[PDB]
């Protein structure tokens, strides 16, 4: 299971939070027909605050709203994610085989996470004091779904730089889904991961910033955003699967810089370049930052031209990936 809130963030809550705050985080941490191209198939379930999946079926494809905000958001944001991948890249669902998009809401009691489990999305309600409901932010929904895309293509392992790249691809595609939904060019996009997910009172903008890694939060409870912004400050650790959540800001910032330099809608050039790279049969499952970067420059040349390739190469250079 790929969960959006990392273990070190929950551990931080367990040590610094109030009794009820510690308790929900502890339970969260310790917990153990296909579509034809162009038309999504969704099925949304209600876990009714138990942890049995998928739960009770509440809204299948075309079914009217049951007026539960969580079900509405799951249904709508799974739809927008499908539409993005079809309109931008002519891809038919997460696996390019028309996989129906399944989601279960109200998982557990005050469950402080959301995750893709290899076959479906699962969403917690949050606690209302640190995190809001986990259907609330469209980019976070897209981020988690995007792990299914990566698994069906290059299949990058969840370890060190390959794992940081796996995380970064989810942030890239989650951001593009949001920008597509809001009709934003690169110069207008917020470039935040999880805007709206942090509860009122928490001192932060979101989980991460793609433009300025390390600046997203600074709160007595949650701690300080640990992400470095360049390779000079890359963290060498065996913790966090070798730093998959710590060091993803470096490739995230490379994408931000590339998209900024190219202008217009970020999915049309920079996005397509990253997509071509993920789908490249020569990209190894244990690829490092340097190998991934070189591959993006090749596809920039291939799909576009030398000027676009220059701008992509300079973005990687700026964040310290030679
Ligand atoms: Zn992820």
């Amino acid at each position: 299971a790929r969960s959006v809130i990392p273990p070190y963030m929950l551990r931080r809550i367990i040590e610094h939070g109030s009794l009820p705050q510690r308790d929900c985080a502890l339970h969260t941490l310790n917990h153990v027909k296909t579509s034809t191209g162009g038309e999504v198939i969704r099925d949304i379930y209600d876990a009714e605050n138990s942890t049995q999946l998928p739960g009770k079926q509440v809204r299948n494809e075309g079914q009217a709203s049951n007026h539960d905000v969580a079900v509405d958001e799951a249904y709508d944001y799974l739809g927008v994610t499908y539409d993005f991948f079809w309109q931008a890249f002519k891809r038919n669902s997460l696996d390019n085989q028309g996989l129906p998009l399944t989601g279960s809401v109200h998982y557990g009691k005050e469950y402080q996470n959301a995750f893709w489990n290899g076959q479906q999305m699962v969403f917690g309600d949050g606690d209302g004091e640190i995190f809001n409901r986990f259907t609330i932010a469209i980019d976070v929904v897209g981020h988690a779904l995007a792990h299914g895309v990566t698994e069906s293509e290059a299949g990058l392992i969840y370890f060190q730089q390959a794992g940081a790249l796996n995380e970064s691809l989810s942030d890239v595609f989650g951001s593009l889904v949001k920008q597509f939904h809001l009709k934003q060019t690169a110069d207008k996009a917020d470039w935040l991961i999880g805007e709206g997910l942090l509860a009122k009172g928490i001192n932060g903008k979101g989980l991460r910033s793609m433009s300025a890694p390390g600046t997203a939060y600074d709160d007595p409870l949650l701690g300080k955003d640990p992400q470095p912004a360049s390779m000079k400050d890359y963290i060498q650790t065996k913790e966090d699967n070798g730093g998959v959540h710590l060091n993803s800001g470096i490739p995230n910032r490379a994408f931000y810089l590339a998209a900024t330099a190219l202008g217009g809608y970020a999915w049309e050039k920079a996005g397509y370049i990253w997509y071509d790279t993920l789908c490249d049969k020569a990209l190894p499952q244990d690829a490092d930052f340097a190998t991934f970067a070189r591959t993006t420059v090749k596809h920039a040349e291939q799909r576009f031209d030398s000027k676009v390739a220059q701008k992509v190469q300079q973005a990687w250079h700026q964040v310290g990936v030679a």
